[PDB]
């Protein structure tokens, strides 16, 4: 039962900033019968805000999916770029309140794609963002200005989407553990 | 699915009360902690106890599986005329007969917020609970918070009472008690 | 979209060990606050590609795992127990594990007692693919009982119950991450 409990007529602008790429090492947790060396992870993460006409009397909106597009070049065949892509929903999104919404890259991305442990270079060549209220698009980022700004749109042979060199959701890396108020609440996948 | 056991065995489930807790999710310590710390909120911890008896009592001490259906009813915060119905299933695998355990569903912070309009709730905010145990397919066991015609209220269909998969309803495998208290419920059946 | 990113006429070899059973404490986490034996199924492997990916890397690997128990609820029966684990972003050239679980209570009702007793573990077999296609098999049990799991017989039943785990459905999911490739998510 995907039908919104607000104000039908409600409708919602979203703000967004930039996605910034943090490279964060794994947590070591520590257990009772008692060390790897961390490896870093690729955090991306976008600061955003939400606003709504009305207002709804809970402070919050039911979901904003965002769509993450991260492109970089082929480490297996150096004239292609990969495409890569992922949704993350979230519910319970607050209204008027800086918020942020990430994706990850695992340290095995990251070495495969750079050849080394935690990155080097300027590895992410292209980066996308887009925010959706009720299936409609309500925000876009991305690094590029002009006629490539939408540059996921673009079909082209020197580009190809792939699964792999997944791109992780909160919840689907250790960094869950580390329960933080700044993201909202991911939905479980259906 | 089909049972690995005597297919003519027949379960009954004693159900206590589901209670609510409010409880803070684990403050997990790292070898470098990050800064800031986390500084975890408190999550609806639903609970309700139980124990398995059988016809006749399997050799392994075990059942395949029980479905656990929650309903849970709260005012709409955005549409306060209505009730939003809340609904989960959580199936356990390898539920022991003969001993008292415990099953469990939870709200994150962040909807008990959105429900109650403060962190870590406030007031009488569940209004109406149930819970519906099915073994292959029957219901064995009922527990609810009314009593007479508004028993199984949640097969009430009403315009003041809606269904929705907001406000999600998570399993302990979905929160960040997963791996604590284990040894307090059975197994949960991962998604197929 | 699961098509290689790889040079497209790469040809990938893996060399299995043998799948060992450790009974392993889960983890006692520690918190700010204060501060059961699950069955830990081991296989060591190691791959090798030709020619040579330039990443060092292949995509993917999919690791089918097979294990015969007897049924705890009646004797004369075995139940067949499986479980794929997509890993992705395996490294070529270098040992690493895979691994699959069964929870505690699963070992209790199998055994009888926490921990498991007895040799529990009956039948065991490991297939790994590679873009659909098998690359390498380890069995328990050679000649006409080495693919025990294809054959049929009303003396073993497949079931979906005691289910097997990846490691990331086991509290041992944040641990270790070095000993293992990345698991694909469903
Ligand atoms: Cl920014
Ligand atoms: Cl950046
Ligand atoms: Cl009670
Ligand atoms: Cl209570
Ligand atoms: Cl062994």
């Amino acid at each position: 039962h995907m039908q919104t409990t607000s104000n039908p007529r409600m409708q919602v602008r979203v703000s967004l900033e930039k996605l910034s790429l943090y490279m964060r090492q794994s947590p070591n947790v520590l257990t009772q019968d008692d060390l790897p060396k961390p490896k870093k992870w690729a955090d991306f993460e976008i600061p955003f805000k939400v606003e709504a006409a009305p207002t709804p009397k809970s402070g919050y909106i039911d979901a904003l999916t965002f769509k993450f597009y991260i492109a970089v070049v082929n480490p297996d065949r150096s004239r292609q770029y990969l495409k890569l892509y992922k949704e993350v929903k979230y519910v319970n999104v607050p209204v008027g309140e800086n918020t942020y919404a990430s994706v990850y890259l695992s340290p095995s991305s990251v070495k495969r794609i750079t050849g080394v442990e935690g990155g080097r270079g300027k590895w992410v060549k292209y980066q996308g963002v887009v925010v959706e209220y009720n299936g409609k698009i309500v925000a876009t980022y991305s690094s590029e200005r002009g006629k490539m700004e939408k540059w996921w749109t673009i079909q082209s042979p020197s580009i190809v989407e792939t699964s792999y060199y997944p791109l992780l959701n909160k919840d689907e890396t250790p960094f869950s553990v580390f329960w933080y108020d700044r993201y909202p609440e991911i939905m479980r996948p259906n």
